[PDB]
């Protein structure tokens, strides 16, 4: 997985935006768009992988989510925004070490990445409470995994990285900050007592009083609590680093590998969706690390790109300011290889949702955008210079028709008496246009694509 997170100052439009690259194991994992209505939202729920129980409130907010249609491992709803304008995406996987492990061990019947926006987005009202629910959560179910968490709602934006099996940090993002954020423990610089930070109320103590530290002064909690391996250098840093010189090229030296680059970033310039999207989509273009490049193969290799097979669904959960709050939180998604895919702007004010991405089974059915967009980043694979003008083309064409419909309709939003059916309604157009263009991309792919078979033989004339 990879995240990015962006304050209110620091996005072209006033909006919080964050996101994550929801990378699975498997190649391909089908995945739904799902709203969950208060009815729908379980009371008493058990996990499938760990078996732990919680009981929860009976008063859920309205949320969305995406959730695997295949229910072997659990829900695994990823990320959503609840009715409230709250966005929250679980989980960045990220690093420990076995010096807190032996202080904390992880509780094997504990939460997991599988449970943890089910049993949080539906009952908070902001980001800090997220936040603050979770802490809870971990200190009284414990945790089987290193996490990283992202929160936002119109004003603030939050990460929390999960310690040992009950303890945690989190840091509010600066205003006019952005950030990056590998497998890999992020957070450096931490103080304890700031209005910017929240914690475990015995972390320091704990750090203190059983010599975590290995820095001379102060503290940063990666240092303490996470990794600085050899594998760090070459699935972790490299896109931390190339996030970074996209965004603050002049603030960014040039090794990939390198284990202190900052976690709070400033960028040279506001950002966009278009911005996040092309990073999540990214594989070291214009570097001997892209796989599609001009380099030798072992560097081709050697590098774990952002974009990449094995991105099952992308989300960019944005909080905007510039409208009325019916239409303030829009839950951008994509699924497959973000290579030949485009994130389609979803009002989340709604009850339901569209039946091109909503619907996936095991069941390939490529009416589908699921299935439609894996088999179109496969093809796209087999020859990315070939297809590359193609994708280029269509992304910009189908972001410009997103972007017309998302106006119009924030344009008409005034008077209108049912709202929910109003954003249905355009969730339902984004999705027609988003197939229709998908579908012609792949068209376009499998027709050109066709004349360039190695089975074939032309009379030149």
């Amino acid at each position: 997985c990879t995240s990015i997170l962006v304050g209110k100052k620091a996005s072209i439009d006033g909006s919080t935006l964050i996101s994550r690259n929801d990378d699975g194991h498997e190649a391909l994992d089908p995945q739904r768009f799902v709203v969950v209505n208060p009815e729908d939202q379980p009371r008493d729920y058990t996990s499938v992988i760990s078996k732990v129980n919680v009981k929860l409130p009976d008063d859920p907010q309205r949320y969305t989510s995406i959730p695997n249609s295949i229910l072997t491992n659990g829900i695994w709803p990823a990320a959503g925004i609840n009715s409230s304008n709250v966005a929250m995406s679980a989980t960045e996987t990220i690093t420990t070490n076995s010096r807190v492990q032996g202080l904390d061990p992880f509780v094997e019947n504990g939460l997991g990445e599988e449970d943890l926006v089910t049993v949080v987005l539906p009952y908070v009202k902001s980001a800090r409470e997220g936040v603050k629910r979770l802490g809870s959560l971990l200190e009284e179910y414990g945790t089987y995994e290193p996490n990283g968490i992202s929160f936002a709602d119109n004003e603030e934006v939050w990460w929390l990285e999960t310690i040992g099996g009950h303890h945690w940090a989190a840091v509010r993002i600066p205003d006019d900050a952005y950030v990056v954020a590998p497998n890999r423990m992020n957070i450096d610089q931490f103080d304890f007592d700031s209005d910017d930070t929240l914690c475990s109320s015995d972390l320091k103590d704990l750090i203190d009083n059983n010599n975590l530290n290995p820095d001379f002064e102060n503290y940063n909690l990666r240092h303490i609590f996470g990794s600085a391996s050899i594998k760090d250098t070459v699935y972790n840093n490299p896109r931390t680093w190339y996030g970074q010189k996209f965004f603050s090229p002049d603030d960014t030296a040039d090794d990939p590998m390198e284990q202190d680059l900052p976690f709070i970033c400033h960028a040279n310039r506001k950002i966009s969706v278009e911005d996040v999207k092309f990073v999540l989509s990214s594989h070291f273009e214009n570097t001997k690390y892209d796989v599609y490049g001009s380099g030798s193969q072992s560097d081709k290799t050697l590098f774990r790109p952002i974009g990449i097979n094995r991105n099952h669904n992308v989300h960019i959960l944005q909080i905007r300011n510039n409208v009325p709050t019916e239409i303030a939180g829009i839950h951008w998604l994509a699924y497959g290889a973000n290579t030949f895919n485009t994130v389609v702007p979803f009002y989340a004010n709604v009850n339901d949702t569209p039946v091109q991405y909503k619907n996936a089974t095991g069941k390939f059915d490529l009416n589908n955008m699921y299935w439609l967009s894996c088999t179109t980043a496969l093809l796209g694979d087999t020859d990315y210079d070939f297809y590359v003008d193609m994708r280029n083309d269509y992304e910009l064409d189908a972001m410009s028709a997103y972007r017309k419909i998302q106006n119009d309709t924030d344009a008409d939003i005034s008077g209108q008496k049912d709202i929910e059916k109003y954003l249905e309604n355009a969730n339902k157009k984004l999705a027609d246009v988003a197939f229709e263009k998908q579908n012609k991309l792949l068209g376009d792919m499998v027709t050109t694509g066709s004349n360039n078979m190695k089975l074939r033989y032309n009379l030149n004339d």
